[PDB]
């Protein structure tokens, strides 16, 4: 079987119902004229930004990443690896894709520790075993993997949806396209860079012109493209007609140098 | 491979650590000891009570089932697919288990349709395909299935969790074990019931004895018993010390007779 191409969801794309029904069209498209399998990751992106938003929970970050308190990582876990997921799930299933909902836990596919204890229940995802989603893959099934894990303590950890997505890219060796709000990565005057190396990456940050999780997503990229040996695309998930080029390799957004 | 035996979870279980413990104790126990594959379904419980309660959110019921409005079936799937079925795979892990979550429309293993518009998005759940889980049990997997389900044109559905049960133990020709609160069918003076017929069921329900989901509870546990040619057991796991003996066999609680 080919490497397969993990594309990673998140951001307001689960606010509209126009904008999943554009992305799941383009979805079925690719998956009936490619050979290659697909595999989706997704972070918790407006579900969980509004579920806290109205338990008027404060969502903090500290270097990219939010302050996720013991307190609060069951009902992110619910938002992010139970409704985000299974909203997912029910798309596929209504556009006949039969797919199979995952966490990083399930058959260890990405190893999650905590990364830091000033920022309470946020894992750390690195390479896990790809024997369980291989065989899914093999047996016709779309894996959709939610961005929550756990430690082998039985600690549940959320995961920046970016870096876990890479993680699993590298557990799979598969292909990696992470699609967000804006057409990749924007420079100081708010326009897309179509390339990005590593040392442009670190002056872009030196110049605070990339910041939070935008340094966690590019580092991120970074690290898959190094790892994978090729380039990995951040792109827009807004724009249908964009879509089924992007999926085929049409550079959209910014692509991220190896 | 041998009928597989699944343990349905729910009610204030998620709620102690120490009844979560000894119940994982007995489990690994179980798998240890047995060459019959272990398949959890679990309820909401405690998890979803709790968090309506303090959404403000009623929870009103007819005919046992409780009304599931469309404003709702996102944070209870949340609850539900997410907190509930996640806590149990981290327990799993704590325990060393590999275990898969997994909800009712995963490799179509339990069909789910529209129950009643009365209900909202409450769930009919019939027997599905065994192909998946029958695949994760061979592997050596545990898979631990949530009772949120999704009708072919996408929309999530909230289904008992017993009834979830029941249609597995269809889909999968396997025995069936519900644990509940309290030990059993309790008759009119709050006693258990040692053994139960549909004649002996319609009687108590007739003279109210069982009423409420309990109703849902026995018909369910008859119907699965009817389907299989086999008993079926309603028991507690609340007492420790009885889980080994009634995971082999031992009646601990109500038998219901096919
Ligand atoms: N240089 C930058 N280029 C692009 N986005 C940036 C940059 N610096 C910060 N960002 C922030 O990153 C956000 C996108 O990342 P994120 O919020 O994690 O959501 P998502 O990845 O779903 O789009 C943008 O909405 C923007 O506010
Ligand atoms: N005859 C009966 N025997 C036992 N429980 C009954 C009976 N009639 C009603 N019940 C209700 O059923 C409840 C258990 O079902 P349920 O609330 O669905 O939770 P669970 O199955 O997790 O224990 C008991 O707590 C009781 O209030």
């Amino acid at each position: 079987m080919m490497n397969p191409l993990i594309i990673k969801l998140g951001g307001v794309l689960l606010d509209s119902e126009e904008a999943l029904e554009r992305l799941f069209s383009a979805l079925v498209n690719y998956r009936e004229s490619h050979q290659r399998p697909l595999v989706i990751v997704h972070g918790g992106g407006c579900v969980v930004d509004e579920l806290m938003k109205g338990l008027n929970l404060p969502v903090k970050k500290k270097n990219g990443l939010r302050v996720t308190p013991a307190d609060q990582i069951d009902i992110i876990t619910g938002a992010l690896a139970g409704t985000a997921n299974k909203t997912l799930l029910a798309w596929a299933k209504k556009h006949q894709i039969a797919a199979v909902g995952l966490f990083l836990g399930d058959g260890d596919s990405v190893k999650v520790t905590q990364l830091d204890e000033e920022l309470g229940h946020v894992g750390l995802a690195q390479p896990g075993s790809p024997k369980l989603i291989n065989s899914l893959l093999e047996n016709g099934y779309l894996p959709v993997v939610s961005s929550i894990g756990v430690t082998d303590e039985g600690q549940l950890m959320n995961v920046n949806a970016d870096q876990a997505a890479t993680a699993l890219a590298a557990t799979l060796g598969a292909d990696l396209i992470l699609l967000s709000d804006v057409s990749g990565i924007l420079d100081g005057k708010g326009q897309r860079i179509a390339e990005m190396t590593a040392a442009k990456a670190e002056q872009l940050i030196e110049q605070g012109i990339i910041t939070d999780g935008m340094i966690v997503k590019v580092n991120a990229a970074l690290d898959a493209a190094r790892t994978l040996g090729r380039p990995v695309d951040i792109a827009s998930w807004r724009h249908a007609e964009q879509l089924p080029a992007l999926f085929n390799g049409m550079p959209m957004g910014t692509r991220i140098l190896a």
